[PDB]
């Protein structure tokens, strides 16, 4: 390596095969005179960017152009100039066959310089036909010239034995010349005389000749191919201005081409491609005492010498120079620094280093001079020709036993970074919305408004307002009010009325949409009622009507609809209303409105009707009121939540209205706000330590960006300084995703890496003592360009995969479960080591794994140890110091590995862990914590052979039953206390992706929970309290707990995620159906009788003392009832109106529900073809179409669909058909359909054009998936659709 | 000019055991002046299209009808996982090898898609930039592939050489998952080499296969290693030796001949 | 673009633009056609022609 | 709320985040000189009805502008203005960068 600014590459190359020279014959130059189309004596140069010829490169003849430009009247554009020339070169050429005939001058030799001179004079009207006797050369080219009073001096003069020969143009500058930066470079070598030659016979000669002889400005020589017998070349002192901001003379300028040509050359170097000459650089001869140390004339010399011997430049030579890229080099080579090469410029001649690739040396005879005592450490390779890419790549640092204070690293970065800068934030939050919801359910246990859960006293607090906002920003998604509506309607129009078998919301009813907005968007009234009315809605049928009120209405009436106004009665009311408070103290109002606008809904609807009502702000008072004055009068009701930003907002459904009833609160009500609330209050939490959206980083906030840009890099030899700093960033983000970019700014090459910092980072960092620093080595390499990029803090857009929430998932209870001091031994630990972001800085570790880790060692502030080897292996543990054992993610493939059973490595894991000092165990398992169901595409199971298979790795792994494990742990610790951890519902695991810059997805993280229920972290306490699993833990079954070691004042409390289940302090305010308490004193054992109505994961904890001590037991689980199903079909099918009734063998537990996937998407059967009533008896009317359509049965009852019912009634489809009955006809989709009778077509269904035929009927109510389809009655007939 | 063709042998119990010592050297005069004017001359008069593609699709094609007896069916299932050690984003402006998107389109008969493909290397573009020579954060690949290039200037150099076949080696078993296989490219073939993966690495592989597809005359080779981790008692056979044997002679007759051609744009006298 | 049909009554047509899979349908894991890029499908019982366009 | 003829709503709202200030660095300098489509140092305002752009508004630098109009001789197309500036902001550049390499300045 590295040369001030001008990085060389670790590499030398260089030519190996010069070609042979061919002398000019008469025939060639009439050749060349006649410029045909292949072979013209001219090369146009394009400006880069506009790609207009603006300039030509000539060769010979034409090297003569040596007078003022005005006098050779050349036209200014390219394709005239082109004819210009042709046509007068002609006219010289038949001027020369007429003195030399090519019959017999054929095959002579022509005087170069005379041609060039002829043509040159010519075309500038200058006497020219003296000079035609000279143009065959008599003995030597030059000697001929010697004597000679003929032409003009302008083109050459002789002093003795010496030949001044000018030096002719070499581009012709063209009209659409302009300085740009995109035009190319000429050197100077565009103006009239640039330099002047000297030639002779020998060096002696123009050594001796520049005795008397001005040598300022500077002597250039070319020791390889003199281009035409050994000369000097003198520069003038014209200059070349195109390159701003400098100023280059002739001398120098002649230098830097050349000097360029080869650094190009020698990457380009092929064994056997050959090339004109092997050294292309112009080295000074004499008059070096006029330049300085300090001069681009002085180190365009070093450069030259570099590129003879050998280096190669590590930045990319474009093919085509522009005047920006000269500029830019330039100025590498006049910024600060020192030459780290050994060699240095001396007139005396050219230095070759002994271990230099040249060859020149070897084919000439004067000139070089190879130096034995000159060696340059360097391997021997060509450049690899890379092409540039365009955007910045991802880099992985590797470590290296170097160490550097902390402190000069935070110190280097702030030096080097590019902040302060305002980054564009991205996305949070992405994906469609999910809904959560409850509904009126007799046999739950009653609830009393004071019972339920109340809204945060600080919600309205200003980081709490801040974060919601956020939030809010932050996520993607379309038109909120519709998705909200689609979704609340579908939901509402499943509710079935027990008094009809039928659904309380029926199609074509009248509606009114209390609270309709206008909206920016220009559609001037809510987006979910056009397609509501068109029937684009599955399973939302069109209604008869929809009339809006509302302040910000457009298609409506402006009221207060807080008080009474003029209208009718409606059978479904439905209110976006909405609620506006500014502090607490005002939820009175708040509260007071819900009043109100129940009490007006009610006033509207009409009885039997039903209605809708969004409620911002949930308090006991409102659903005390509701209570009170509502429930008392309405068949059911419902609540939704439909997802979409963080906040308590609810949807209160009421059905079958102005009806004296019973209902009230139930436990599932309890549990869901619960639920409710606690989503909410966790993501608040995490969001509130978010930056502004669209905030400036100063490098403050906790989560930001990273990152430094370094001018003219150098690492090959002294960085510190550059390395120091790059290492500092590397401590800031550590383990962080990494990206650099290589490119030129206003003149320097930049090398600019960019990363982001998080708590976790911070984490790692804070756990060091020393600053490790990288291995330059894979930057150093980097021989390219890489176009940076605008910095973006969340930067994916696609929200974390499935696989990564679940890590994730397992890393957050790693980091909650370790606490400052506890030592750690974690097995299967990766090369990275995530798990030093994770655990605190105090806490010292060992990390197990076979694979070395990529991370460093003597820098660590606490011992961090890793070793190489199997821990399944046999002894070695003994020596090992442990408090808390983790195994994330290993054991599983560990034994996939070995050809285990889970049950076999198990069982070693723990054999081995035995004989630990170990307190605590965290072991991810592959185990099942709920019936066997496949999440299709992510986790497939295999009940016969104990597999699971992730299709997204293509992996096999083995699994066991919890039974078995249990077992397994208890023979080895039988104090030990078995917790299975639950994490299906709670979210503060998602800190570790949104305070680290990483996108969610709301289906994402679903999927990863469904994961989880099959990849549970098994819990043990060695030295906890037993608890005896006796009855059968499945939903409406009976089930037992013994708890031995407690007295009978003692209390146990059983929680369902952060949710009270129960307490025995009071069996009979119990949110499950049955409990109960007993305690026989003689053995000390409590026993516990107990029924659930819910599956899933419960935890128990116990209360001892009398100021009551919470102390931890484990937990258990309840798997879900029998996913089995089936439908029994009659002899005969009904296909009248009553429709036929089907016989459905299935557990209760379980709602059922129809669907269609249609185009790769689930749609919601239409109510009125599907009837499911009481046994289970589900009515269908049967239509032609269902041959072309397949439906399938789900379970509803939960937060996802068809998860343990997914079961498709193929019976259905492969009904046969009746040839003498009216049957029911609707086009199986949005496709043109024809209808065909015998094989004779009779119409196409959605056809542009469609006539119903004369003896069709239409059905009142559509039967089809989608109400914009209708459903007709045809006659009796062999019918068959086909599609087009 | 044509299309390349493609030698080949697999480990065959029933061929006699042949050790390492046994096997033919790399010619010492593979690096003298006129040998690589040779090799180059023969580089730039050979028409064909991307080199790596050819290259790459036919030991691809090779490695995928390998059968493991333990199964009855091939070490490379597809739909598992991949990692591309070597990755290059050539000149042609593709930012990445031209099999790679073939490949997962499934447009290589013979050739399943795999699930994934991950890029390392120094001239990488869509991958990350690593020394694949020294442990880095990674997971675990069913299927590894190295067209990691070896340098070399001298002869006395071979040492750095085959050094780094061995770090390559290593780097990829511990990057290949267990029961997987890996592919590592070798420059020039050094009886240190054959030795070492001999003595460190046949031991604890199902089976393994070499290849060479023809496109220059050089001596570089494909090794292959199916079911990874897994102790055996494998060695250099007979075919092996026969294998190199000509593989080596081959090159040697090109090169004496292809060294008497004229330079690749030479002026004629 | 091959055209599938069912007793002589065309179904679909294989690699045309704008192709939908048949409800009754089903397709298998991993293909079976020489060449992975084209799908292998699961059809019910019936007497199947394939015509090419 | 009402005050004379303007009507002011029920309600009050108003801001709560304030910027943090970022001092302008020699690179900002050049990096705006050169004008790149992006990051312009203006903007162009256009009449609401024909929808051509009349007027420009300015950044930083170009709050210089204070001498009579006929001194600076713009041109009265704006996509032709944009040009003729982004000229001879180059050349100012370069000027610029003679007295202070981007190599030690930048920061």
């Amino acid at each position: 390596a590295n040369v001030w600014g001008v990085r060389l590459a670790d590499s030398l190359s260089s030519p190996t095969i010069e070609t042979r020279t061919r002398q000019y014959t008469l025939h060639d130059l009439c050749s060349d005179l006649d410029a045909n189309p292949g072979r013209e004596p001219w090369k146009p140069l394009r400006n880069q960017r506009t790609n207009n010829i603006v300039a030509v490169q000539l060769f010979r003849p034409l090297q003569g152009l040596v007078l003022d430009t005005q006098l050779y009247g050349f036209p200014g554009a390219f394709d005239d100039w082109e004819r210009f020339m042709r046509e007068k070169l002609r006219v010289l050429k038949y001027e020369v066959l007429r003195i030399y005939p090519i019959s017999n001058y054929s095959n002579e030799h022509v005087n170069v310089f005379v041609a060039n001179a002829l043509v040159g004079a010519f075309l500038s009207n200058q006497a020219f036909y003296d000079l035609l006797p000279l143009l065959i050369i008599n003995d030597t080219m030059i000697g001929d010239l010697l004597g000679t009073g003929a032409s003009l001096s302008q083109f050459f003069q002789s002093h003795g034995d010496v030949l001044e020969v000018a030096a002719g143009r070499k581009y012709l500058q063209m009209e659409n010349y302009s300085n740009d930066d995109d035009d190319p470079p000429l050197f100077a070598k565009d103006l009239s005389d640039y330099a002047k030659a000297f030639y002779s016979d020998t060096y002696e000669v123009l050594d001796r000749f520049f005795w008397t002889h001005d040598s300022s400005a500077g002597v250039l020589v070319h020791y390889d191919k003199p281009t035409n017998g050994h000369h000097y070349l003198l520069g003038t002192l014209t200059q070349m201005v195109s390159a701003p901001p400098y100023i280059i003379n002739a001398t120098d300028a002649m230098l830097l081409e050349s000097c360029l040509e080869q650094f190009s050359a020698n990457v380009r170097a092929r064994p056997a491609q050959p090339v004109t000459r092997l050294d292309q650089c112009y080295h000074l001869r004499w008059g070096a005492q006029y330049v300085g140390e300090d001069s681009l004339t002085y180190r365009l010399g070093v450069l030259s010498l570099l590129a003879t011997n050998g280096y190669q430049l590590a930045r990319p030579i474009p093919r085509q120079l522009t005047n920006r890229w000269l500029s830019s080099f330039v100025s590498q080579i006049m910024s600060d620094g020192v030459n780290e090469t050994p060699l240095w410029p001396q007139e005396r001649y050219v230095q070759i280093a002994y271990d230099s690739p040249s060859v020149v040396d070897g084919a000439t005879q004067y000139g070089y001079v190879r130096k034995n005592q000159l060696r340059l450490g360097m391997r021997i390779s060509a450049l690899q020709s890379l092409s540039d890419t365009p955007s910045p790549v991802q880099w992985l640092p590797q470590y290296t036993i170097d160490q550097a204070a902390m402190d000069e690293g935070d110190l280097m970065v702030s030096r080097l970074t590019q902040l302060p800068l305002r980054p564009d934030y991205g996305n949070i939050w992405v994906g469609d919305a999910l809904s959560y919801y409850v509904d009126y359910n007799r046999s739950h246990r009653v609830v009393l408004s004071s019972e339920l859960p109340q809204l945060p006293d600080t919600y309205f607090d200003g980081d709490e307002q801040y974060g919601r906002s956020l939030f809010s920003l932050a996520r993607k998604i379309g038109d909120r009010s519709l998705v909200k509506d689609t979704a609340v309607l579908k939901h509402a129009y499943q509710a079935i009325d027990p008094n009809t078998g039928k659904e309380y919301l029926r199609s074509r009813q009248s509606v009114a949409y209390f609270g309709a907005s206008a909206g920016h968007s220009g559609a001037d009234q809510p987006l979910v009622i056009e397609p509501w009315i068109q029937g684009k809605i599955s399973g939302v049928p069109p209604p008869s009507s929809v009339r809006q009120f509302g302040y910000d209405v457009a298609r409506g009436a402006i009221v207060d609809l807080a008080r009474p106004f003029p209208s009718g009665d409606y059978q479904f009311v439905y209110s976006d209303v909405d609620q506006v408070v500014d502090g607490h103290d005002d939820l009175s109002i708040s509260s007071g409105l819900v009043e109100s606008l129940l009490s007006s809904c009610m006033h509207a609807t009409a009885p039997g009707g039903s209605f809708v009502v969004k409620i911002n702000f949930p308090t006991r008072p409102v659903w005390h009121y509701i209570e009170q004055k509502i429930l008392p009068n309405i068949t059911s009701y419902m609540l939704i939540k439909p997802f979409v930003t963080n906040n308590v907002e609810l949807f209160f459904v009421a059905f079958g209205v102005h009806q004296h009833s019973s209902l009230t609160w139930t436990s599932g009500v309890y549990f869901f706000l619960v639920d409710h609330f606690y989503r909410y209050e966790t993501l608040s939490t995490i969001s509130r330590q978010l930056p502004s959206f669209g905030y400036v980083d100063d490098g403050s906030s906790v989560t930001g960006i990273e990152t430094i840009s370094i001018e003219n890099p150098g690492f090959s030899n002294m960085t510190q300084a550059a390395r120091i700093g790059i290492s500092g960033l590397c401590a800031n983000v550590g383990n962080a995703r990494k990206s650099i970019a290589i490119y030129e700014s206003h003149g320097a090459r930049v090398l600019t890496i960019t990363s982001r910092r998080s708590p976790a980072s911070a984490r790692r960092k804070s756990r060091l003592r020393y600053l490790p620093l990288i291995d330059p080595r894979s930057l150093e390499v980097q021989a390219r360009t890489i176009l940076p990029a605008d910095p973006v803090l969340f930067e994916n857009v696609s929200g974390a995969s499935p696989h990564v929430c679940l890590t994730m998932m397992y890393n957050f209870e790693v980091s909650s479960a370790v606490y400052d001091g506890d030592v750690v031994l974690d097995l299967g630990t990766g090369p990275e080591a995530k798990i030093l972001e994770l655990i605190p800085a105090t806490s010292p570790v060992t990390c197990v794994d076979i694979r070395p880790t990529a991370q460093p060692s003597g820098c660590w502030n606490v011992r961090t140890t890793f070793l190489e080897l199997d821990y399944l292996s046999d002894g070695w543990i003994t020596g090992v110091r442990g408090d808390i054992v983790t195994c994330m993610l290993s054991l599983g493939a560990a034994a996939a590995g070995k050809s285990m059973t889970f049950d076999a490595a198990f069982q070693q894991l723990i054999k081995v862990l035995s004989k630990s000092t170990a307190n605590v165990v965290l072991v991810q398992v592959n185990c099942p914590t709920d019936v066997v169901r496949s999440i299709k595409g992510y986790l497939e199971i295999d009940s016969t052979n104990k597999r699971y298979r992730f299709p997204k790795f293509g992996r096999d792994e083995p699994y066991s039953d919890m039974d078995a494990l249990e077992k397994i742990c208890r023979t080895a610790w039988p104090n030990c206390s078995i917790t299975w951890v639950p994490l299906s519902y709670d979210l503060r695991w998602t800190r570790l992706a949104l305070l680290e810059s990483t996108t969610l997805s709301s289906a994402s993280i679903r999927i990863a929970e469904l994961m989880y229920k099959y990849m549970p972290i098994m819990r043990i306490d060695i030295h906890g309290l037993p608890m005896e699993k006796r009855g059968n833990f499945i939903v409406g079954q009976n089930c037992s707990l013994v708890i031995p070691g407690f007295n009978a004042q003692d209390v146990f409390n059983c929680y369902f995620n952060s949710a009270l289940a129960f307490s025995t302090e009071d069996v009979n305010a119990a949110m499950i159906p049955q409990v109960s308490a007993q305690f026989d004193a003689t053995k000390g054992e409590w026993t516990l009788d107990m029924v659930f109505s819910d599956a899933g994961i419960y935890t128990m904890q116990a209360l001892v003392g009398s100021n009551a001590n919470p102390v931890s037991l484990g937990s258990f689980v309840v798997d879900s009832p029998d996913v089995d199903i089936t439908d029994a079909w009659p002899a005969q099918l009904d296909f009248t109106i009553a429709g036929t009734d089907v016989d459905i063998t299935v557990n209760p537990y379980y709602r059922l529900m129809t669907f269609v996937r249609i185009d790769g998407q689930w749609q919601i059967a239409n109510p009125d073809k599907f009837q499911f009533f009481s046994t289970l008896v589900m009515n269908v009317k049967l239509d032609i179409a269902d041959k072309y359509l397949l439906y399938y049965i789900r379970d509803v009852q939960s937060r996802d669909v068809g998860f343990y019912i997914q079961h498709p009634l193929q019976l259905l489809n492969t009904i046969t058909l009746p040839t003498n009955e009216d049957l029911f006809l609707s086009a199986p989709d949005m496709r043109e359909w024809a209808v065909k009778e015998s094989g004779n077509t009779i119409c196409i269904l959605n056809s542009q054009g469609f006539v119903l035929p004369q003896d069709w009927d239409v059905l009142t109510d559509t039967i089809s998936w989608s109400p914009s389809i209708p459903t007709y009655i045809v006659p009796p007939g062999d019918y068959t659709l086909t599609p087009l």
